[PDB]
């Protein structure tokens, strides 16, 4: 399961739950990405804390949205990665994009 919230102004939190599945995954890539190109999104704070795993491809979810972002001079945040997804991420080099810290503490940074 998964939550798409607008927090605030164009900053959502992709809230994640138990399992993520392709499906959802391409529920969130097509909502998200269409926001960005739109520019109603411009940060994203993905929250792995209750992450039980995900498909293979929500790694390249995550990447792909970084791409599209970075193009319009956007934000990334992975929040409260788990093991797995730690070292996923570090292995494409996002250390500098993850943090460790309360869903509060990271929306209220990037207000």
């Amino acid at each position: 399961a998964f939550q798409l919230e607008m927090v605030t102004r164009e900053t959502v939190v992709i809230r994640l739950f138990g399992e993520l599945d392709h499906h959802a995954v391409e529920q969130i890539r097509a909502k998200i990405s269409t926001a960005i190109f739109q520019g109603a999104v411009t940060t994203i704070i993905w929250n792995f804390e209750r992450l039980s795993f995900m498909d293979s491809s929500g790694v390249g979810l995550v990447l792909g949205r970084m791409r599209e972002l970075e193009a319009v001079a956007g934000r990334t945040i992975l929040l409260n990665p788990s093991p797995t997804m730690r070292k996923v991420f570090q292995f494409s080099g996002l250390g500098p994009w993850m943090m460790d810290a309360t869903e509060e503490e990271a929306i209220d940074r990037v207000r």
